[PDB]
RNA sequence: GUGAAGCCAGAGGAAACUCUGGUGGAGGCUCGCAGCGGUUCUGACGUGCAAAUCGAUCGUCAAAUCUGAGCAUGGGGGCGAA
RNA sequence: GUCCCACCCAUACCCCGCCCUCAGGGUAGAAACGAUGCCCUGAGGAGUAGGCGGCCGUGGAGGUCAGUGACGAAGCCUAGGGCGUGAGCCCGGGUCGAACGGCCUCUAGUGCAGAUCUUGGUGGUAGUAGCAAAUACUUCAAUGAGAACUUGAAGGACCGAAGUGGGGAAAGGUUCCAUGUGAACAGCGGUUGGACAUGGGUUAGUCGAUCCUAAGCCAUAGGGAAGUUCCGUUUCAAAGGGGCACUCGUGCCCCGUGUGGCGAAAGGGAAGCCGGUUAAUAUUCCGGCACCUGGAUGUGGGUUUUGCGCGGCAACGCAACUGAACGCGGAGACGACGGCGGGGGCCCCGGGCAGAGUUCUCUUUUCUUCUUAACGGUCUAUCACCCUGGAAACAGUUUGUCUGGAGAUAGGGUUUAAUGGCCGGAAGAGCCCGACACUUCUGUCGGGUCCGGUGCGCUCUCGACGUCCCUUGAAAAUCCGCGGGAGGGAAUAAUUCUCACGCCAGGUCGUACUCAUAACCGCAGCAGGUCCCCAAGGUGAACAGCCUCUGGUUGAUAGAACAAUGUAGAUAAGGGAAGUCGGCAAAAUAGAUCCGUAACUUCGGGAAAAGGAUUGGCUCUAAGGGUUGGACAACCAACUUAGAACUGGUACGGACAGGGGGAAUCUGACUGUCUAAUUAAAACAUAGCAUUGCGAUGGCCAGAAAGUGGUGUUGACGCAAUGUGAUUUCUGCCCAGUGCUCUGAAUGUCAAAGUGAAGAAAUUCAACCAAGCGCGGGUAAACGGCGGGAGUAACUAUGACUCUCUUAAGGUAGCCAAAUGCCUCGUCAUCUAAUUAGUGACGCGCAUGAAUGGAUUAACGAGAUUCCCACUGUCCCUAUCUACUAUCUAGCGAAACCACAGCCAAGGGAACGGGCUUGGCAAAAUCAGCGGGGAAAGAAGACCCUGUUGAGCUUGACUCUAGUUUGACAUUGUGAAAAUUUUUACUUAUUCAAUGAAGCGGGGCUGGACUUGCGUCCAACUUCUGGAGUUAAGGUCCUUCGCGGGCCGACCCGGGUUGAAGACAUUGUCAGGUGGGGAGUUUGGCUGGGGCGGCACAUCUGUUAAACCAUAACGCAGGUGUCCUAAGGGGGGCUCAUGGAGAACAGAAAUCUCCAGUAGAACAAAAGGGUAAAAGUCCCCUUGAUUUUGAUUUUCAGUGUGAAUACAAACCAUGAAAGUGUGGCCUAUCGAUCCUUUAGUCCCUCGAAAUUUGAGGCUAGAGGUGCCAGAAAAGUUACCACAGGGAUAACUGGCUUGUGGCGGCCAAGCGUUCAUAGCGACGUCGCUUUUUGAUCCUUCGAUGUCGGCUCUUCCUAUCAUACCGAAGCAGAAUUCGGUAAGCGUUGGAUUGUUCACCCACUAAUAGGGAACGUGAGCUGGGUUUAGACCGUCGUGAGACAGGUUAGUUUUACCCUACUGAUGAACUCGUCGCAAUGGUAAUUCAGCUUAGUACGAGAGGAACCGCUGAUUCAGAUAAUUGGU
């Protein structure tokens, strides 16, 4: 048989993400002395649209504590942020929307965005439009913080991890139907070469495990073991259950 | 060609929102020329003009439209709206 | 039919000659002899495969012939000889020119008709096919040997601004220009040429490259890799650039986070325009007039002298008008589309000027020219911004919008923005006229070169608005501004000047030409393909079609004629789909304006639904604008609309251009995409829906590895993997099976490592185990599944209901003879005259059914289907016209194919002959057609089978494997605690993350707030504002007294950059599991083709089997893979099955008695033999079913194996013995090598020598190969491949004729009566090859496989027609039969049909053959490769003799045959004859006979005669119609 499309995707080549129109990655400031001990003030210059990203980004200018230059950063814009707004990043920053604070100096029950998995990593969690991370609780003796992720998972991160107060802008982007093949094409044409998608059962046996046959049918259980070989993992990988979800799920 | 929002005016009514002239210029809308394609004649030709062309008739024609150059993917590999 | 006589001839027989072979003899005191010779005698002679012998020929070697030869070697040619059976040898003649041969040995690349053989050459075909797309040529002249395709002039035409025009990019490379030209090429010619030959031609600071970066590529540091090299592109790197100072280069002082290259002739980007000029270059040359960049220093100007301009309220202005580091900003720099406004150019209109055209007539006419570059100066030009002021009675305002107390209207200003006006350039140019010189050298000189208008016009550009996006639409080099304020700046002298003028320089490569019906790629001068720019007039909505201007061509082999058949363009009376699988093809409709427009609907559509009317020309009228005066008048300007009269051909979108429509069904929602070159679809995609995994120490994936990579400039509204497939309404039940997921205990299973025991040790044995699995839960929008039987309602049918068997559950809602149902052309209704079609219903549905999605569905569809209107040559039924061919000619000129060839009939034959046999026959040489034959040409059949030949794909095939999971060992160190194992502590190994490696850890100074034995905790100064923040101010001492030098300002200390994980993870090596993701391989045989079946595959009995033996078939009836401690061995006593008599229960049968009883019983098992004091049966004793090795028999090769037979060595059993016993009374009951396991002994070996373990040998058994002389082995292919096979299937033919069809003989019986008018049982004899079987003879290096259409001929077993005979024949109508194939045998609905059945006509609507006639005749509806859907089946790939949809139909010019047409020879003609060949007519109706014969009556013929008509044939065009 052939190498299947899912296997080919990992080679790169035509499946590499598009990057020309992306200006800079969305990252916090590097964790420095000012952010560790007090706060630093930055000015929002513009709210820009980043192709391939649903959420808008905010360009924020800060002063260098050690040089005469000025530094422009690219944050994920939280909804409610505006051009000409002062934002504050640090331990002693006020608890207002757009401020970047360590989770230790944040009370329980507030939502943040671009939460660092570890301090200094400049943001990893809850960075997509309409998404946020909730600060469930604190453990000061352990120096840790329990948070709730957009997926519903519970995580524990060091209290020094930073986050931006508020909710990622971009609202309910997925609330309107795409309604058109062209609109799906435009959505993915700035992300990746993954659209359109041909069904495996419409292929031939040389091309996919779902293969051919005189009727379009999978012919064997579509749930595939977690430890199946590469080239076998087509369908529902390591599926605990299948079928329509007809009630609440114990797992979360 | 059709004529979506938005806008102007006038008629009713009590209200609220009904109606009627206009304006406007949206749509993977439509007729249709070039381009692109290739349905039927199962036409021509079938030691051809041609190792796939020719004619008529057809599909689409403002956007999943057509196309140049540069560049990338190399054989059990690639690429594939398959 | 029989008998007799003579005769004819085979390669046979007889006699003779000769050849050869074989056989038998003779031949030496050698006068003897290729002694391998000779002489004598007898017999014999076929031959594929094959064997042997002898000889001939070729290249080369040794010896020899004292060989041949320029007075002619070799070779070659030869209707000239000789020899040999023959292969061959020799000679004569000719040609020719330098070597060669005989004999004996030696040697080999040694002998050709084949191999779809190799290379080369050459034929018939054949002067043949053909040289026919792109509208088209003609006259005169010149040139020349020669002119349709050279040139000039004239005419006629085309391209018709998305050109046949003018220039470019790629690509070519000299094709560009001049001159000359024999051949070759330009498929005709050629004087011509992109050809050939000889010479020329490409000029840049300004146009490009060069410079920049993009996607991307390659280095570097490092890390992998055995390595070629891979990653890496800033990453675990000590990676650079700025200034000052001496006689002299070298003395220092500051900044630093960066620290490569390549990559665009369309992206970014410094700068050039006009006129002229050459044969060919020009934005490059020449003339004039400019610009940019860089470098230098001047003159003037400006500014200042303790300093770096002035003005304006302001927006800002002015000719400058200092400014380091460091920083900020702008430009470069960006999407698509819409309407509006400005500008350039083009187009158009009016007037004037100059020229030209027309001018019978008319036309103040028609056409052309009338131009102004870069670069500058100057004045303007929307948006915006500034000042005054303060708006509701809101106002301003666009086509649209919008704007305003965050300050509108208004008034006044500032400013970005020329492709605008004027001026310089610049009229001196260019152009246009006009007039005077002249072999040329020289032209010369005059004049003129203007003014207005218009616009939904075209094109480009600019501007302000606006729309769309889950889409927001490059980078860098370079240039500029500013914030900052470092340095520096002569009251009589320079002046860190972006001002004016001035000086110097600008290298290198490209530059011709074409860019295409001839310069590129398609083998080529190819109707194909190949990226752009400019873009006139008319009609018209219009870069539509059609015509024209500029410009370009007139180039595609020509002449003549007008047959068939064609290709292309059309027209047809009447009918109007009757054609056909099917309306294929064609026709019909078509623009605009005005009316009118249904069902349904997602309310958007449907819709141009359906349909109807009008349209020309001319003469008028009205309306729709701008400007000025004074509510009218005047002036200016286009078009768009409406109304009226008149008028003609009742015509007018007059050409061109240009929708047919409707009622429904299946299906996919739609737009979109694909099998380039047979499938455009219902397939794919899609939005929507649903499921699954993943929180980064991660999911999925790539890599040999990596300090590797993609997703990822990413973080659940995300990434990845699947299914279904818009909307609407729904999506039922089943977790038993296979998967996936979760737990691994009360539970079982296990490897390596480790633990314990035994041992001398190797080892062996025990426990223990991680993963995985057994186990137990979950899960179907996972793969998938979703049942049988029996009764039941006052007649009855059915079964609401019930009784019963089983599953994991038993098909729910829906839907249906549907693209899914076989039976089936289902049943009913409708549609038609007629419907296997369509639609609507019905449903025990072979085999419908719910995201393997069910049902419905507006809109959409080059999808499939039915009907209706319109329309028509599809047809009845054909006809006609045009162009180009074909045709004939000149020139040029192939190919396929070809054993030899070409008339038939029958026969036989390899079962379909051109050749053979027997007949018919049979006359040169030819031309146009033609599609019967050549089982015509393609192409070593693709269907089928075989091969111990493959390949693609699948899986629970066999064997493995990347990856992965888990365990162990190592990396791997240091502590503590718990009674060796577990837990948690350390950081330095190791791993991760961040950063420009800035503020980490301890303190102590201060600020605080909390507390009473004054003690502890916290903190380090930024949060009103879209400003700024840098090159330190100061304190303190030193000082050269300086924005100078140190310590503070800015606390000290540890040099751990910071934060995490941490001896875990990672990594290396082994071990268990998982692993169609991947690899390799396999997937029996026989066989009335193969498959399925069966086993005729090892083996036994009887028979087939034809009396020894032997002997076949998928022949017949059967049997075997066991069973027995006795059912083996010995001995003895007895006699069985059965019958007749008898005896209580007792009988048909229980036991007892007697008599008969040849085996009719029994002997393990099939069958056949055999057995009676036994071989049966019972009793007694036993283990001969033992040890050893030979011999023999059957199957047979006289090999194994299995069986079997007689005897020897022994020592046993039994009988008093004799004797018997080496398994089963006989004929079947079974198994090699290798390996393993036993048994056997003072047995042999472990090879330096010993002992003990262990191992290996020798002899005899066992573990098994049943495909049984003995491989370890699953499918599929419709995507398929190869070597073959007519050894072997599907279609023709051949034999046969069961079966099918058609007859005969007999005649029980039927027929009221009567077997035989006519039927006809039981039986029996046949014929036919239009059925289907059976066979496998021909064809698998191919004979084109159904049907229909068309066309001819043949048969008779006669449907009709002619003439006859019989009846249960009064007439009429029928029935049966005879002679009879002359002549006919139809039009339609449904179906691909064949077949069939209906409607209807008819005299009748008979049956058949001709390779199941007929595909180089058609067509392609059926069968039907590859695409696709459904149902059932399969785990799957896939299958289906099931349904459905789409799917390339090639070649004739040869020979013959046929149809026609010429024709030599016999002088040429005219008029004739007639051998032979062909042959043609057919049926019905009406009137009369006649309401008559005959009949009770109903009813109801016929002969003759008359008049028409059907089908067919041969002509013809007066008339009518078509063209
Ligand atoms: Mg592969
Ligand atoms: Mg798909
Ligand atoms: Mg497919
Ligand atoms: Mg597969
Ligand atoms: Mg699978
Ligand atoms: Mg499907
Ligand atoms: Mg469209
Ligand atoms: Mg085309
Ligand atoms: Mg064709
Ligand atoms: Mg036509
Ligand atoms: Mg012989
Ligand atoms: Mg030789
Ligand atoms: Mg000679
Ligand atoms: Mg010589
Ligand atoms: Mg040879
Ligand atoms: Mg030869
Ligand atoms: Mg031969
Ligand atoms: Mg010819
Ligand atoms: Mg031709
Ligand atoms: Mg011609
Ligand atoms: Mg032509
Ligand atoms: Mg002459
Ligand atoms: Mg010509
Ligand atoms: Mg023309
Ligand atoms: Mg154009
Ligand atoms: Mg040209
Ligand atoms: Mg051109
Ligand atoms: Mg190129
Ligand atoms: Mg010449
Ligand atoms: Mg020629
Ligand atoms: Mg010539
Ligand atoms: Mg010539
Ligand atoms: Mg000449
Ligand atoms: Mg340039
Ligand atoms: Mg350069
Ligand atoms: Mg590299
Ligand atoms: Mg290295
Ligand atoms: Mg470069
Ligand atoms: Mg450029
Ligand atoms: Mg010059
Ligand atoms: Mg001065
Ligand atoms: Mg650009
Ligand atoms: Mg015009
Ligand atoms: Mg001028
Ligand atoms: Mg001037
Ligand atoms: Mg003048
Ligand atoms: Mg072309
Ligand atoms: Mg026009
Ligand atoms: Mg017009
Ligand atoms: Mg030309
Ligand atoms: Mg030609
Ligand atoms: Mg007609
Ligand atoms: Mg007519
Ligand atoms: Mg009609
Ligand atoms: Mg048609
Ligand atoms: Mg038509
Ligand atoms: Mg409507
Ligand atoms: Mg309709
Ligand atoms: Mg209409
Ligand atoms: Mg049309
Ligand atoms: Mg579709
Ligand atoms: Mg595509
Ligand atoms: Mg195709
Ligand atoms: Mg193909
Ligand atoms: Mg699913
Ligand atoms: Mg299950
Ligand atoms: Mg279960
Ligand atoms: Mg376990
Ligand atoms: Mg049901
Ligand atoms: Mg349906
Ligand atoms: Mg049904
Ligand atoms: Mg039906
Ligand atoms: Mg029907
Ligand atoms: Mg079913
Ligand atoms: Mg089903
Ligand atoms: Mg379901
Ligand atoms: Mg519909
Ligand atoms: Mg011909
Ligand atoms: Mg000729
Ligand atoms: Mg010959
Ligand atoms: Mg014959
Ligand atoms: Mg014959
Ligand atoms: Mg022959
Ligand atoms: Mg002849
Ligand atoms: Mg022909
Ligand atoms: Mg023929
Ligand atoms: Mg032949
Ligand atoms: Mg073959
Ligand atoms: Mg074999
Ligand atoms: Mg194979
Ligand atoms: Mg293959
Ligand atoms: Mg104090
Ligand atoms: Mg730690
Ligand atoms: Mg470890
Ligand atoms: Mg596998
Ligand atoms: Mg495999
Ligand atoms: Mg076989
Ligand atoms: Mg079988
Ligand atoms: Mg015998
Ligand atoms: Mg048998
Ligand atoms: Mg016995
Ligand atoms: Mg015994
Ligand atoms: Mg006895
Ligand atoms: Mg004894
Ligand atoms: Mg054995
Ligand atoms: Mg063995
Ligand atoms: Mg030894
Ligand atoms: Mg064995
Ligand atoms: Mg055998
Ligand atoms: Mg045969
Ligand atoms: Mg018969
Ligand atoms: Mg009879
Ligand atoms: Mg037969
Ligand atoms: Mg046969
Ligand atoms: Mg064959
Ligand atoms: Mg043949
Ligand atoms: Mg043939
Ligand atoms: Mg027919
Ligand atoms: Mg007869
Ligand atoms: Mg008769
Ligand atoms: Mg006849
Ligand atoms: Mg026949
Ligand atoms: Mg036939
Ligand atoms: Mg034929
Ligand atoms: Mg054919
Ligand atoms: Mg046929
Ligand atoms: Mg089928
Ligand atoms: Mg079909
Ligand atoms: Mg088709
Ligand atoms: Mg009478």
């Amino acid at each position: 048989g052939r190498v299947i499309r899912n296997q080919r995707k990992g080679r790169g080549s035509v499946f590499t993400a598009h990057t020309r129109l992306r200006k800079a990655p969305a990252k916090f400031r590097p964790l420095d002395y000012a952010e560790r001990h007090g706060y630093i003030r930055g000015i929002v210059k513009e709210i820009i649209h980043d192709p391939g990203r649903g959420a808008p980004l905010a360009r924020v200018v800060f002063r260098s504590p050690y040089k005469y230059k000025q530094i422009t950063e690219t944050f994920i814009a939280n909804e409610g942020m505006y051009t000409g707004q002062f934002i504050y990043a640090g331990k002693n920053a006020a608890l207002t929307v757009g401020n970047i604070l360590p989770l230790s100096s944040v009370p329980e029950g507030t939502v943040v965005s671009n939460v660092e998995e570890k301090p200094g990593d400049r943001g990893a969690l809850g960075r997509t439009s309409g998404n946020y991370v909730t600060v469930v609780g604190h453990n000061p003796d352990e120096g840790k913080t329990r948070i709730k992720l957009p997926s519903g998972a519970k995580k524990v991160v060091p209290s020094s991890s930073r986050g931006m107060i508020g909710i990622v802008a971009g609202g309910g982007r997925t609330d309107k139907p795409l309604l058109k093949a062209s609109r799906a094409k435009h959505k993915f044409a700035v992300k990746r070469n993954r659209w359109p998608k041909t069904r495996g059962v419409a292929m031939n046996p040389v091309d996919h495990p779902h293969g051919g046959g005189n009727h379009q049918h999978i012919g064997k259980a579509s749930t595939i073991s977690r430890y199946a070989a590469q080239g076998q993992k087509a369908g529902l990988i390591a599926a605990r259950r299948t079928g329509l979800l007809r009630g609440t799920q114990k797992t979360k």
